[PDB]
């Protein structure tokens, strides 16, 4: 079975790590961190990694219910909830993945909104549940963020009205803050566990081998609640990407593909990549920032390379 | 002729076209007395976007633009003037031959999310990094201030400041503020793009079963609510991802309908058939309101071109 790309444009991309459209493809080569992200990951064969599930509403979403107010030394009104998968069935920690399907790969301060539908109902009121919905976040960077453990800690500006043993569902926005107490890094991994613990069954750091070569990103920016910033984040393929490769399962005939990023208007070739096994781009680049071209390119599979192949410089 | 095809996601795997949410449940509702002509999530099956349809789950019920007057409520809340454009940021044409910007909200309500800002600019000789606020936000879609055909809506706030004017806004939907009859929600009615005493224009037309025994079939989402009591649900005639699918694949139509089998891939057996008609949307044999009751790894598989007078077997 032929490996395709979907032949969707950059203004018809979404991001596989958090819920925004793709806005720019974007370099940096001098990057010091590990580019090990969780989400948006899946080989080019279709195998969903890390904590890649396919509906983009479940990105950076968590389902669940309240247990409690629980004391927190930071600003606001801090809540415990259990969390579920995101189709409600029980998370099963045993299972090989790092944390629940969906759960943010970032440390950073989720700003989002919490919402509750309650399980009982009033005669009264044409036998329909009770709802509220409040602004949260989610600090990821917590020792109280254990999502693989089953329960993560979100606070509010509300101080009362979030209720214990409801249904409760959060919503992502963007980021509360990026100020220096708030630990935006797009590269550093939640501790799924807990402070102190090992994450597992991670999907695999991602890096251009080939000299010359740098990573390429498919990046959005992230609203904010407040303060001052202009927050992005990276992702390796698009979900839209990961839903197609999903459905293909096209067998993977090298370690390496060769793409075209193409001008439909034109047909003419911007630049080349390569889209490796694992499911990542890299580009014969020398420069950070954005790549300067139209929102209606679209790469193209063109052929199989291998690790000998030289790109032709962007 | 390119084979018609639709994904292989299961209902699990697929999210509404009309809000931003899973679906939740396959649904029938035999008995409605509204005319069903949602201008999201609208795709004929060999790939032609009509309505409001666009592709990105992230624009549905999304707007962007510029706030441009804060106006207080005599009573409570803030209102804001938003001028708003196609969402990749481009000017809205509204000559364009389109009910209003694509993403727009499809039905009457009080749409409840987040406003957000990044200014454009920064203080000169004061640090080079923009300001940012957002705040919760209601549009109310029935409102006569709501003409985004017109290029321009209007959202409340309970924040009654703290919202600039002349900066990059965008509205993030996240579900309803009320159901409560004050707040009109009605997922069937459509909003006036342009007004209340204007005819809406270049509508994706009204679907509805044609043979005897038949009713739509919905993809049905529960959608959340800012307070109150309630548990209102959003259909759509398909999920986006069909939509998607669609579009890209773009296979000619062999005839007026697919017919579809919902399969059980544990078991291979199929649970019911329907009808995917041209015009993108699916109908079934069955003579009863609610839930269809299935396994969500279950999914519509593609059997064959069949004629408008097809047989459905009953569900
Ligand atoms: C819920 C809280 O209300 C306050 O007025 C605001 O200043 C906060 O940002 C937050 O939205
Ligand atoms: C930079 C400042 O951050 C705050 O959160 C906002 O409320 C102000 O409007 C401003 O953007
Ligand atoms: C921003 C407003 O703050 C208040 O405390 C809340 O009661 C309202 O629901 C709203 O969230
Ligand atoms: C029914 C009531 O509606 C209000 O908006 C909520 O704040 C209460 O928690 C409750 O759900």
């Amino acid at each position: 079975k032929p490996f395709t790309l979907p032949i969707l444009t950059l203004g018809e991309l979404t991001n596989s790590r958090f819920p925004l459209p793709i806005d720019v493809l974007y370099t940096n080569p001098n990057e010091s961190a590990i580019v090990q992200c969780q989400n948006g990951r899946c080989t080019l064969d279709g195998e969903l990694q890390g904590t890649t599930q396919l509906l983009p509403t479940g990105i950076c979403a968590f389902r669940g219910k309240v247990t409690q107010q629980v004391q927190d030394e930071h600003r606001g009104t801090h809540w415990n909830m259990t969390v579920t998968n995101l189709n409600g069935t029980p998370f099963d920690p045993t299972e090989d993945v790092p944390a629940p399907l969906g759960t943010p790969d970032f440390s950073g301060q989720i700003y989002g909104v919490i919402s509750q539908r309650n399980t009982n109902t009033v005669p009264g009121e044409g036998n329909l549940p009770a709802n509220r919905a409040h602004e949260a976040v989610i600090a990821t960077y917590s020792p109280k963020f254990t999502p693989k453990l089953g329960n993560i800690q979100f606070s509010t500006w509300e101080t009362q009205d979030v209720s214990s043993g409801q249904p409760t569902k959060f919503t992502p926005v963007g980021l509360a803050s990026v100020d220096a107490n708030s630990h935006f890094d797009q590269w550093t991994l939640p501790s799924y566990s807990g402070a102190l613990t090992l994450n597992m069954n991670l999907a695999p750091s991602v890096a251009p081998v080939f000299p010359g070569e740098c990573l390429l990103f498919f990046r959005s920016f992230i609203p904010l609640k407040g303060g001052y910033g202009n927050p992005a984040i990276d992702c390796l393929m698009p979900q839209e990407w990961v839903q197609h490769l999903y459905q293909e399962s096209a067998p993977s005939l090298s370690d390496v593909a060769l793409v075209r990023y193409v001008n439909p208007e034109t047909g003419r070739t911007l630049f080349e990549a390569k889209l490796h096994r694992n499911g990542f781009l890299t580009v014969a680049r020398n420069s950070a920032g954005p790549v300067v071209a139209p929102t209606n390119g679209y790469f193209r599979f063109d052929s199989w390379v291998n690790q000998f192949y030289t790109l032709a410089p962007m």
